[PDB]
């Protein structure tokens, strides 16, 4: 599985997996609800409904259907390297958007230890 959020068409989290939780640092309950850029620094944080509305008003994927590696941010503040799958779904008429994310701190770890041994 992996973390998986599912945002409404606000970015507004309705559904946080147990390993989201474990990942993030915030317990279900809490982070339902939610806007989704608690889970990321700036400048995305702000920016980040935009991209949401960009993307409605347009129709040009820039990340679904694509992947791409960023920084999120757990909840006691620090940054992480993440893969991150968005994918596009209906219900009730009314657009959501599920994401599957894939921690890579250990990668981005073993890389730089790597790289600093020469
Ligand atoms: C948690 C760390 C995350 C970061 C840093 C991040 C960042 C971004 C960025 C940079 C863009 C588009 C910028 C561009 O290429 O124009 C974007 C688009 C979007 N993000 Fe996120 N995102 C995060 C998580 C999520 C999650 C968990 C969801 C869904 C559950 C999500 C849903 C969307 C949607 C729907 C769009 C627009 C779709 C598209 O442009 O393909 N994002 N995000």
């Amino acid at each position: 599985p992996d973390a998986m959020i599912v945002i409404d068409g606000h970015g507004i989290i309705q559904l946080f997996s147990t390993a989201a939780e474990r990942l993030f640092g915030w317990s279900e309950l809490e982070a339902i609800g939610q806007n989704v850029n608690i889970l990321m620094p700036e400048p995305d944080r702000s920016r980040h409904d935009s991209y949401i509305s960009r993307y409605r008003t347009t129709s040009d994927p820039h990340i679904i259907g694509i992947g791409r590696i960023v920084t999120g941010k757990r909840r006691d503040g620090t940054t992480f390297p993440m893969h991150l799958s968005i994918g596009e779904m209906q219900s009730g008429g009314e657009p959501y958007f599920t994401g599957f994310v894939r921690d890579l701190t250990e990668h981005q770890q073993t890389q730089a230890r790597l790289q600093e041994l020469q």
